[PDB]
């Protein structure tokens, strides 16, 4: 099992969990509890950056998501299949990365901030992030994002879709094949199996979980 | 020669002209001068999600700044021998992101929160990210950061080691094998004349060039 190291939140941790879960693969979690199960991580010498997430697989201690993602992605196929359609799927992910800053943000937010914040969220879906990703699905009407094959551009582009849902219901609302798209990969056996009740996957963040966050991570 | 949609600024286009020079590869830069020149680019359908950086490279009209520098590292095989060798670059390159961040950011303040940002920069290159990477030179005595090869990995860290340097020039002093990497990377012929006067190297950010960024976004 490779182990999973990160309090007990979506965090930067939640998109490792969907892909690791969508190649099949079972893990393990060690959950952070406070700055002292950190600093142990840290004393021990197993975060290069003294940082998590943190991810013990083939051997390696790895750090930074990216890293870990690429890792997971590449081992089991969920990478392309050529440099160019790595191009593709890099290029797509990185997309979906960017609107997810801004929904992690959110969440983490004070109350007086939070309206700006959304209409912007809102905003950015509507016109820029849902209209290109629509986009490359017609150019070629298949079913996956790249290849015609599963990729983690799918897998992370319903994860992110599950994230406007809980933000704004009507915001896929004109988007027909990325609705499509949330259908089919939702009901792929590992997909359907993380998404079932009592998985591994992480609910909202709320007040009690920004708290334990805020003291875990003394920012 | 693949073509480069930037203004003439470094920003996040930077750590791509930088590992196209190391690797040889000659490009064009069509700079992006005004709020319009940028909005031609959108209209014209250019940039996936209406941003740039954005390189014309072998058919593809390639945005994320990620995306770019991942292709043109795989394509001049500076991106590790196998998926395992990709992992280590990936840590490391990433770590070095992190504070290539924290560097961009603190250009594009205003001094009201330049010394303190700048405060902070200091506090995580000495405790944090230069103590990270000397451990994995001690560690192997090898030459480059991993597998015994010239990767991307190299190339970004001797980057950001640059920009460390014009922030404050004693960080990397007791470093010693850090101090080492940057001499030998940079006496690499490409690395050489993309180092000399007169290269697509970019200047430092300063308000003349702040004022046309927040000009032209
Ligand atoms: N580049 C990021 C950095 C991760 C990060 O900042 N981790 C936080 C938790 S969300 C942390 O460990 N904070 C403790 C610290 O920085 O000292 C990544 O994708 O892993
Ligand atoms: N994902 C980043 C995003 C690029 C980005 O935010 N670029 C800015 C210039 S530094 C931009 O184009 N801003 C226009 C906008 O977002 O509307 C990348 O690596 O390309």
């Amino acid at each position: 099992k490779p182990k999973l190291h990160y309090s007990n939140i979506r965090g930067r941790m939640e998109s490792i969990r969907w892909l690791l879960a969508a190649a099949g693969v079972e893990f393990e979690e060690k959950f952070i509890k406070s700055a002292e199960d950190l600093d142990k991580l840290r004393n021990d010498g197993y975060l290069m950056f003294q940082q998590v997430p943190m991810v013990e697989i083939d051997g390696m201690k790895l750090v930074q998501t990216r890293a870990i993602l690429n890792y997971i992605a590449s081992k089991y196929n969920l990478y392309g299949k050529d440099i160019k359609e790595k191009a593709l799927i890099d290029m797509y992910i990185e997309g979906i990365a960017d609107l997810g800053e801004m929904i992690g943000d959110l969440s983490f937010s004070q109350p007086e901030e939070q309206d700006a914040k959304l209409a912007l969220i809102q905003e950015k879906t509507k016109n820029r992030y849902f209209p290109a990703f629509e986009k490359v699905l017609k150019s070629h009407g298949q079913d996956y994002l790249v290849g015609n094959k599963l990729s983690r551009a799918d897998i992370h582009l319903v994860e992110l879709l599950y994230y406007v849902e809980e933000l704004d219901s009507s915001l896929i609302s004109s988007f027909p094949l990325l609705k499509a798209l949330k259908t089919r990969i939702s009901n792929l056996p590992t997909v359907k199996k993380f998404l079932q009740p009592g998985s591994p996957r992480k609910p909202p963040m709320d007040e009690k979980s920004l708290e334990e966050s805020r003291k875990i991570f003394r920012h």
